[PDB]
């Protein structure tokens, strides 16, 4: 019902994030390059939340990444 967007910090290069998106059971975005700072990661996460995920979405990521996305906007269901 909701599309899931998850922003995880890549383990090989600490300080850089990647975003994944799964809509309707099949992942549509896999380990996408999502900036080198939490702000850019949050922005890419939001872009994927709008561009993908259709009506509903849920952004999950590092607390420092989600600090940029206000709590009202991170989830929408």
């Amino acid at each position: 019902r909701p599309t899931v967007v998850t922003v995880t910090e890549t383990p090989r290069n600490p300080g850089s994030y990647e975003v994944n998106v799964e809509r309707d059971g099949k992942m549509v975005v896999g380990r996408a390059r999502a900036g080198s700072d939490p702000g850019a990661a949050a922005a890419k996460a939001m872009q994927m939340a709008m561009e993908w995920g259709s009506p509903n979405y849920v952004i999950l990521g590092s607390n420092k990444v989600l600090a940029f996305i206000p709590e009202q906007l991170r989830v929408k269901m």
